[PDB]
C-alpha cells in the first residue's frame, strides 16, 4: 500500500492538513468563506491613447475600488479629446499610469477575464449634448485594454467630459 | 479501526486526495482562486413577450456578459412595444432566443439565485421623453424569468428604445 | 509517527474528512461550486442623517437584494432634505432602520470590505434640475457608514427625489 499524497490546493506538513488559500478570494472562519484581503480604492491618473478615428491622448482620473479579486474602474476626463471619425478606439495601458499603485497585481484581468470582450459604460459630451453609450473593451494583452464606442457625429470634433466605467476579475 | 473516507468536495483516487474544483467557480494557482474558466461575451436576440398589461411581443438585442458563474444582461430593443397599461410584465424565456449558445447554463440561475426577485434596470422612450425605471424581476422557473415595469403614463401606447439591464448568479 | 491533522476548514469526525462550507459563499455539487444559500430581495425604510453639511434626516426606502454574500442597496427618497454647505455627509446606521430584517449579517460588511471607501451612485433634483453624481462611501463601524457627495450648489437649499445606489461584500 501506497499511502495517502495531497494535490494542490490540498497540502500537507509535519502531519497537518491544510487547504492553501487565496485571501483576495477566500478565507476560513471555520468554514469556507469569501476573502480576507483589505479591499483598496486606488487613485491615478491615466493616459489613454486614441488608437484608432483618434490619434490624441486624454487624461483620465481613476478610482479603482479592489474588493476581492474584483476591481472595478470609475474614470473622469480632464480635457477634450480630438476624434476624427463616428467611432473611436481609446487604449489603456498600464506603463500609462502615473503614481502606479504598489498592488499592480489588482489591474491585471485573470486568464478567463481576458477571454471575451466585457461591457464599459460610456458618456461625453459633444456639441453641448450629453452623449451615453454601452461599449466593450478588450484585452490585447495581460497590461493593454481598448475601449470602442461611437463619437457623436461625424469628421473632426472634440469630446469632453468622457467618463469611463467598468470592472475586472483579477 | 476504521480508517479515513473523504466527503465531496474532497475526493481520494489511487492514493491522491483532490478538491474537486468547479472551474466556473475557483481553481488552483497552488493556493485556492477564483475561476480559470474562460469569458464569453454573447450575442444573441430574444424575443421578450408581454404577459400583463401588454399582449404584445418585442425584438431585443442581447450581449450576456459570461464571467465566472455571473452572467450580465445588457438589451436593447428594435420597434415599438404596445401597452395597455401603466404597469407591464415582459417575459424572457429561454426557448424564444434565436441563436441561442452552446453554454446555455450560462443563462440558468442557481437555485439560490431564483429564491428572490432580482433588480433590473429599465429605461425607455415615450411620447418623445425619455422614461427610467429601477424595475424587478423574478424567474418562474428556471427558465422564464418576468420583468415589471411603469409604463411611463396610461392606456395605450408604443414605448420605443426599451433598455434591460441585469445580472444573474448561475 | 505522528498521524494525520485537519486544519480548518478541513475537518474530520468519525473518520470522514470533510470541507466546512459557508453556504453563502460555496457548496458543493460534487466540485466546489458557488453559493446554495437562497437569494433575499429585502425591503424595508432606512432614516438617514446628515452628519455634516446638514443637521437634517430623511427617510429611505431601501431594497437589499442579498445574493451570495454581496448585498446590493437601491435606495429612494421621500421628502426634501435640508442641506447647509456645497458637500453633504449622509450616515446609514442600522438602529435607524424601521423593520429590520432578521438576517441582519446580510447588512454588516466584511472586515475585507470596511477596509476601503467604496463607490456610491447619487442623484437628486435641487432647483428643478436632476443632479447625478458618482460618490463614496465608508463605514466608521460595523454598524455605520456615512456616503459623502456634492450638494448642487451653495448655502440653505432643500435636495430631493435622493437615489442611492451601492454595494457591500458581506
Amino acid at each position: 500500500s501506497h499511502g495517502l499524497s495531497f494535490s494542490p490546493p490540498l497540502s500537507v506538513a509535519d502531519g497537518v492538513v491544510s487547504l492553501d488559500m487565496d485571501p483576495y478570494f477566500c478565507s476560513q472562519r471555520v468554514s469556507l468563506t469569501s476573502y480576507s484581503a483589505e479591499a483598496q480604492l486606488m487613485q491615478f491618473r491615466w493616459m489613454a491613447r486614441g488608437t484608432n478615428g483618434s490619434s490624441d491622448t486624454i487624461d483620465m482620473t481613476v478610482n479603482a475600488h479592489c474588493h476581492g479579486r474584483r476591481t472595478d474602474y470609475m474614470m473622469s476626463s480632464t480635457g477634450n479629446l480630438t476624434v476624427t471619425s463616428n467611432v473611436v478606439l481609446l487604449t489603456f495601458d498600464l506603463s500609462d499610469i502615473t503614481h502606479i499603485p504598489s498592488d499592480l497585481a489588482r489591474l491585471v484581468p485573470s486568464a478567463g477575464f481576458q477571454a471575451a470582450s466585457f461591457p464599459v459604460d460610456v458618456s461625453f459630451t459633444r456639441d453641448s449634448a450629453t452623449h451615453a453609450y454601452q461599449a466593450y473593451g478588450v484585452y490585447s494583452s495581460s497590461r493593454v485594454f481598448t475601449i470602442t464606442f461611437p463619437t457623436g457625429g461625424d469628421g473632426t470634433a472634440n469630446i469632453r467630459s468622457l467618463t469611463v466605467r467598468t470592472g475586472i476579475d483579477t
